[PDB]
């Protein structure tokens, strides 16, 4: 029940988009918002985001990377901006990737906390 997750990070009211990304092999979205952004991320973007190489694309919207920490041990995480602009944390976990957009005016802090939060969440399932 991948959208349980998805639920939980659009319950707040402060938050605008957000997604679960297999990446293992072949890369798909198991969960997000439909009419949004994050639901048309594609394969090759979740490529650039895990890859060797480290503006950047999720789902076609242009965006700027803050701090990339992603395959950083310990924090696994990375924040950016959508090129109003809003505040994007990716984190990732043993097997996806969990993607949040928070709405105008939302601290970049706040989004980071609920999308790492989130990912530990699944981790403990061994996801």
């Amino acid at each position: 029940g991948w959208n349980a997750y998805i639920d939980n990070l659009m319950a707040d009211g402060t938050c605008q988009d957000a997604a679960i990304v297999g990446y293992k092999d072949s890369p798909s979205v198991w969960a997000a918002v439909p009419g949004k952004t994050f639901v048309n991320i594609t394969p090759a973007e979740v490529g650039v985001l895990v890859g060797k190489d480290r503006g950047l694309t999720l789902g076609g919207q242009k965006c700027s990377v803050i701090r990339d920490s992603l395959l950083q041990d310990g924090e696994f995480s990375m924040d950016l901006r959508t090129k109003p602009t809003f505040n994007v944390t990716v984190t990732k976990t043993d097997k996806t990737l969990v993607l949040l957009m928070g709405k105008e005016g939302v601290h970049g802090g706040l989004i980071n906390k609920k999308c790492y939060e989130m990912a530990s969440h699944l981790r403990r399932s061994q996801y």
